[PDB]
């Protein structure tokens, strides 16, 4: 338990629009926010709901851009219920025509946030996968006494490079930190686990503390941090995290123990996805009956099957499946799959709306293609976009296996192997990905 | 065109959810009425209620003779202007006294009476279609009516069922006729061009029946029910006819469009598969712009291991291993077993997950878990809420039966539709 | 510090309508609950609002009759939920009767316990610590106490606990040999021995904490029959031997259960300095509906001990010692002193207004060079100019139904919507 | 009828909040214009707001060169929680900026954005303007007339005319020329028969001319037509473009506008204007209204106490303290605190955005500062007394010189046309005659 509760004490900045190109091209028609995630919710639900179902109500989320689509969502998610929460997007720019980093998304609203009488501010990242009971972590901030407060957790050697790392006494208090660090100074930086929990087995397996990239500040010492010693810092991690330490700063770190993925990459982002496809039981679940995640209410129809072999799959809400095979696949909301598609190891992101009966009359009267999987279509290790117009006998093998490349004006771009169909993009029928 | 004042500020719907419910039984066992799940995701009640929503008519009571917990959760967590249940009786047991229409409204009109409104939208709740209310009190306002009735055309076949009406050339109602046979239902012939429908169906459908819809102006509510007659039970049947027969005015509204009274076992297994029809269903719950609402639930997708789908449904939040459905509709959270085949069937779902915590116990002494058990076989049955179906369990009914009651063994079977009782325990290979 | 969550775990049950006899004619055409309060309140609010400002987001509220009024009122100012429940379906009994009724209701919820809430007063609490106590003394009900001394003591249901604060027994306004045979050490509850002894006694409040499954075997198995909690269900459960722990109580707690209590808690918000009781408050404020109601006009008004409602028009006049409720209209010449206007619930036009002068009416509001002392004047009432509420003669009781009002203790009180002929003198 | 479709899924309101607000200095001290305090309990932009709502417009977007932390509260307490009321400025800091930024360019630069409202038409709106109005007949009319611009007309007469932009309609209501701020002959080549638009003829020869009020309908397209491709180097939306609109055939119709209607941009009318809902007979504007209030933002502040106070044509917010004083022809803010003998006259009071504990008060008194609120003994007169301000005893702000202009930050106040106004949390200690 927490007093002040977290509701009145603890104001959650989310970090979203990173304005990267990590996840392009799922960022190239939206804001990172809003990028679809596990057939039925967007990126943004999962800080979110995590705050709202820890009893932080008071939200803001920094991007890059205005979206109406995005303040529809939050809007209409969220905003509508919270005796004075909210859910407010905070722009960096006043257009998509343009560079920023984290510490300094935060220090241009530093005016608005010091304006809430507030003891700790929850820093989020807005592209990881997982479930956490925030107050504990803000608990723990609080017990400790501590200035900044680091959540942490047992890091394998191959990923350890892509991560800030650290080095805790007994009391869990960081003594030593690096950003991404390589050669031997990565070396240097392995730990013994164990006092993690980790039996020996597996903690020689994974002998780093890497930071999870979400923190909580002191309401004042994150003004002193931005403001006054590192007021020419960019980014946490990198500058303002090391930089608290080396001035003595009491920097606290919180090992949490959940399951918990970044997808900030494609390839991450894909096999988180379809992460949810494993059995017996898949190490994140949006539902949970306590902490569920949530999302905007659409009263969708449930979905329709003609004549559908589903196998290792999750299916979306109002869906129109004709007779066809979906295999390993995350089936996104308002997917429309015709006649002899053949649907494997993919991620459909579904559609905004429904066309009508006579939407499609005008379509192929002039020659184009509905939005949807096409006719004995062949879908392989694929991400496709909302809206895709994937036309008949298309099929997405990717045969020599290339691994990247860059094809806008053709409708797609191949990543780590995996090709993802862009948003509202056609892709004529007979093409061969 | 629009209304002036809107429907929001001079508009009550009053909804007639149901009485003891004894015409969908045993889907109301211990159930109001109103809270009876439909179309996998929704209840009863999410019909009329988003009819008036979708119509601008935000102030909402459901009367319903027994109350539900079920009901009152929903109505609080889907919606509440509000909606609010009004019970004649506090407790989910079924009444086993009888109240009329006409009286479950005359008991509350003190209440009606305290809100400043022009009219009452009179809904009932037991019919599967869609309605845009707002040109219905419109016309009801331009022809200066007491009453507007909501007139559904049809042919000599189908009309000896319902309530007829004969109008006269003005569209104004000048008599009725409670399911009339022989020369009285002839008596009833109309030409209903009168009331917009062409040529061809006006000859085709020579017959305007009432829907249970009606527009009836404030004071002629309380005149009719307090004064005029303040014996009659029947509100539809006795008021409407009553008051038409004190002279005043009643006038017809052509209702035009999908419509299923979905009160009975069989008319409601048949509109719930209905959503499964090929190439189209007559009645979809999504549209555009007046959807059907209903509790956002927020369950996740649903999980397919291994699932052979023909011509089905799929609810929300599922959990279907490998399994044969077809043409089947499949409510929310359901849980279908390894080698279930699952055909003509309306699976209701469940309420709730069972936790691994649960199944463990339920382990500990071989008990049945919540779901279709491994190996079952459902046929033409309708399977009601959290229902704990053992394997091998076999529901197809090979002696054809058509009507029988076993509350005691867990079901019923009206019109050789077999029901499995809401929380109802069927062993280990019992076939029935 | 709860755990689980009061939001999550607590289910509030607010007890209200009941009878309502005392207030009469304050409840003669409206529901309990929403009798108006303090200028800008009603009754309701108190315990709703102590629930929401104790993190409990689930509260049923019963009344007699349902009330469009009052749903309105509850609707627009309040996962949760704020739904009134009617024991009867017209507007023509015991506490336990009251919540048995529902219990198929309350049972559904996964709650760890009930949070009962009986009678009027004024009084703000945190309901946190209340259930906090509750259980770590796992306990299976838990009755706020109230301190007191031999003088009030002798008056209420006196409770005796023992060096642990567990209730073992009780006496309905007990006196000699047992008055001092309920004598108890309040220290045990935690009071300073100097209070302690000035107030040796302790008594219910009406306010308990029951768990679920306790309430449930109790009123449903144990005490079927039992018509009231605390007269019944409460001893009941504890010659039973279950753990029925006592809660001191130690703050502002005024009764308004009659018309001279709520009159005198009324214009108590006026005292000196500063009231025994703020209906606002940094931390626990008391909520109401939001109206949108214009500031206050006022002509010419020499105030003096007085509150003001919202969107009030007021042209010259005198107020003294009183409170001048929402939409109140009071016309030249008036002089208002010692009362209660309860104000309007809504504003005339000058088009209905130079309506009912042309159709000898009277609109609403206080008229000109009127004078209304000791008095309370409900909701819409017409007053005619001339009019003289002084009672004169002292008269102690009146029931002058027909006439739109009632005197009682001394106080005179116009019925809601009443119509005073001008120069009528009372 | 009614409009179809309805407003909300089809109109989009922007809001021309405001920009650096020197005219209205030093309310708009580190204050974006729309969170300027009026009427005791409500900010500017809260008549723009309730006057969309009222109108079945949800989506809304508040433009502002400047942001600041009190207009987000206020939005998000009084509206956030169906569309949307959102703050787009041009600067992300609440600082006054001292670059300048035009209407025009403040709409072409979120542009894109309102691009991306599936809408019809876009209603533009000045955010410092008293009045109450219906903007669906307006809507309408401009969906009839099939016109590209609609825009609210004001009649005036000779005298008041020259200080706006007239509009010359022909015998059919549309609009052929425009005169910004016109005098002499150019005011007198604007004379039009207001009769055209429907007012009375009596009043309609009082009244021979017809001004912009800052409130306009646009296609969708027309607008980015306007401002993308016919006028990319524009700086003003009522002055440039809409007169550009105009010489370029496009159809510029005129809507009546009757009732009551003032700039409040500058402080002298600003001041007037708030005072002016204090008149004995009856209030020319009412914030309240049975069909269409101004709503703000639901603060559950106690009924205001006053202990002995001689209270003449004045209006008085929520939560008031006020002790043994004298207040007339005057409007006091929600919160306000006033002591013992002070007289406050032909003032506005903000009031406060918070109370203060008696604790607070020792402390203050201890370290020899000063309460929230005025002092005792104090003589308020022609004054506009900004938030929190701490107004020590026996102060004296009269302008005994009768000084009608003034700056003086540094002292917490400045003189306009004869009115002293207090920056908010300005401190002003005991004795102080201004
Ligand atoms: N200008 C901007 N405005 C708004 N949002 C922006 C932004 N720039 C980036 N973001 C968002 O905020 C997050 C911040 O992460 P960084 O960009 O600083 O780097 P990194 O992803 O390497 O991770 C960090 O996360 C890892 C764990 O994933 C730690 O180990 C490491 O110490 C830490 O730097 C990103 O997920 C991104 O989506
Ligand atoms: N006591 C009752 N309270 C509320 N609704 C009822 C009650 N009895 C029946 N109903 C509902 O009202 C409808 C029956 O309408 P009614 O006008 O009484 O028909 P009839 O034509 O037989 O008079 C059905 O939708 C039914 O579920
Ligand atoms: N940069 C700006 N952004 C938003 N609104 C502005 C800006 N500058 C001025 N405004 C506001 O818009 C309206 C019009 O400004 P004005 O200078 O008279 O230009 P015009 O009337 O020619 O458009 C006023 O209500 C003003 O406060």
């Amino acid at each position: 338990c927490l007093d002040p509760d977290a509701s009145r004490s603890v104001l959650g900045i989310i970090l979203g629009g990173g304005a990267g190109t990590r996840l392009y091209p799922l960022t190239k028609k939206r804001a990172k926010p809003a990028v679809p995630l596990g057939a039925n919710y967007r990126l943004i639900d999962i800080p979110v709901s995590n705050c709202l179902n820890s009893n932080i109500s008071k939200i803001y989320v920094l991007t890059q851009f205005n979206s109406a689509s995005l303040n529809r969502h939050l809007s209409r998610a969220y905003a509508s219920n919270m005796n004075e929460g909210f859910v407010e997007v905070l722009a960096a720019q006043q257009s998509p025509e343009n560079f920023q980093g984290t510490a300094d998304a935060v220090r241009q609203y530093l005016w608005l946030f010091e304006e809430h009488t507030v003891l700790e501010y929850l820093i989020l990242a807005g592209d990881h996968l997982y479930r956490m009971d925030y107050e504990k972590f803000i608990q723990a901030h609080r017990e400790t006494d501590a200035d900044i407060t680091v959540a942490a957790l047992p890091m394998d050697e191959k990923r350890a490079t892509a991560f800030g790392l650290m080095k805790i006494d007994e009391e869990g208090r960081i003594i030593e930190f690096a950003e991404k660090p390589q050669g031997e100074q990565l070396q240097a930086m392995k730990v013994d686990t164990t006092i993690l929990g980790l039996d020996d087995k597996r903690a020689k397996e994974m002998p780093f503390i890497a930071s999870m990239g979400i923190y909580v500040i002191s309401k004042d010492v994150m003004l002193n941090l931005l403001r006054d010693k590192f007021p020419g810092a960019n980014d946490f991690g990198s500058e303002v995290i090391p930089g608290a330490t080396s001035l003595g700063m009491r920097v606290q770190a919180y090992l949490y123990d959940g399951y918990w993925e970044d997808i900030g990459t494609i390839e991450a982002f894909y096999n988180a996805n379809l992460g949810i496809t494993k059995k017996p039981v898949p190490d994140f679940s949006f539902y949970d009956r306590s902490a569920p995640i949530y999302t905007q209410p659409r009263y969708l129809p449930p979905s329709k099957m003609l004549d559908a072999d589903v196998t290792d799959s999750v299916i979306g809400e109002g869906c129109v499946i004709k007779n066809c095979k979906i295999h390993h696949s995350v089936v996104g909301l308002r997917s429309c799959i015709s006649e002899g598609a053949i649907i494997e190891d993919s991620l459909l992101m579904g559609a905004d709306y429904y066309e009508t009966d006579a939407d499609r009359k005008l379509l192929a009267a002039k020659g184009s293609v509905p939005i949807g999987i096409g006719k004995n279509c062949h879908i392989k290790r694929a991400i496709i976009d909302k809206n895709a117009r994937i036309g008949d006998n298309v099929k997405i093998i990717n045969k020599d296996n290339v691994q990247e490349a860059a094809r806008e004006t053709d409708g797609y771009f191949i990543k780590s192997g995996i090709v993802t169909v862009i948003k509202d993009a056609l892709i004529p029928s007979g093409i061969i990905i």
